[PDB]
């Protein structure tokens, strides 16, 4: 790989701040050599500086954790990716043709309930932030709407799919998702900054606060740090750090978290757009220099995450900006992958 470009990383972070991120940071593990940069504030009211050791909400990066647990259950003979969801969770979905593999790759047609929840960003946050939902409650919210496409037929990202994932985990193991994440992932990889505390609202330890951008241009930021994340659960509620996400995706890509056969299933790409794919709870991004990287994004209120590794896991990158609902910032932060993997132009 090209050398990571720290000057380019610096510029990306600075641009993100100029676009409304209170703070922005990035860590690169380059085959044992660390790159770490941060700019701005973890807490915009106190002025406390952001740092790459600050814990944060990884949002939909959680889907990759959920997928790892499911794929280990496949390895153990407890789950068949091509069995129908309703084989395991009778009567859950309106169509007994929707399979586990389709849910995990967003090909199920299940309506994304979050489009109802967050039609208005800040009011929707205020509505859900202190609520506790069951898995079933979230599925019922989706099922108020028709499916959007035939099973398997179309890619359509939906939180509902990874709510199903958490249900499946809990039903088949008899354990909570927190227990499964801890025993299968957090403990074996020694992820000392990684937690699943749902429905607790506290972020353990030193953390970046999250700042939700309102839908109204120029509006005041809303502190969205403390919330249950019950609206997402196994689709979105993991807490981590840049070091731990780097460790996790390196371990994944280098073959440490499941059999080779299941990793290959995880990397069967469904087209997302001309430069992206989706596997089983896993994203592929194609970079300008002809490198692809593998991992996931997150956008939970107040936190934009990128966490991606090279194919062999030897270079991993995690970037965080502590705002959300700010596509300028989202788009800018994607450029950390360019600078970290493609290097200087
Ligand atoms: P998670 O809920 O963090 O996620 C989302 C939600 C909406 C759009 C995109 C994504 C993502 O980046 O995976």
């Amino acid at each position: 790989l090209p050398a990571p470009d720290d000057t380019g990383l610096q510029a990306v972070l600075h641009t993100a701040l100029s676009q409304g991120a209170p703070g922005a940071m990035v860590r690169v593990d380059d085959n044992g050599t660390i790159h770490q940069l941060s700019e701005g504030v973890a807490d915009r009211a106190t002025g406390r500086a952001i740092t790459t050791t600050d814990r944060f909400r990884v949002g939909s990066v959680t889907k990759s954790f959920s997928a790892v647990v499911l794929l280990q259950l496949v390895d153990e003979g407890k789950l068949d990716l091509d069995a129908s969801v309703n084989t395991y969770l009778p009567g859950l979905l309106p169509d007994d043709r929707i399979t586990v593999r389709q849910v995990m790759s967003h090909r199920s047609g299940l309506y994304d309930y979050t489009n109802d929840m967050f039609a208005q960003t800040v009011p929707g946050f205020e509505s859900v932030r202190n609520k506790v939902f069951s898995y079933q409650d979230l599925i019922t919210l989706s099922l108020k709407h028709g499916v959007t496409n035939a099973p398997g037929a179309a890619y359509s990202y939906s939180n509902t799919n990874f709510v199903v994932a958490g249900m499946l985990i809990e039903k088949l193991t008899g354990h909570s998702v927190a227990t499964e994440y801890q025993n299968r992932i957090f403990t074996p990889l020694n992820l000392t900054d990684t937690f699943y505390v749902h429905p607790d609202t506290v972020i353990p330890g030193t953390h970046a606060n999250g700042y939700l951008t309102p839908d109204e241009a120029g509006g005041a930021l809303v502190d969205s740090t403390e919330q249950t994340v019950s609206w997402a659960q196994s689709a979105g509620a993991v807490i981590s750090s840049t070091q731990d996400l780097d460790t996790f995706f390196s371990a994944l890509m280098s073959g440490q978290l499941m059999s080779a056969a299941q990793l290959a299933q995880m990397q069967q790409w469904t087209t997302v757009n001309s430069t992206q794919g989706y596997g089983l709870g896993l994203r592929r991004r194609d970079l300008s220099c002809g490198i692809s990287v593998y991992g996931h994004t997150g956008t939970v209120q107040g936190y934009y995450t990128y966490a991606f590794a090279s194919k062999d896991g030897k270079r991993s990158v995690t970037a965080l900006a502590n705002t959300s609902n700010n596509v300028n910032v989202l788009n800018t932060m994607a450029r950390t992958l360019e600078s970290a993997f493609c290097g200087k132009p």
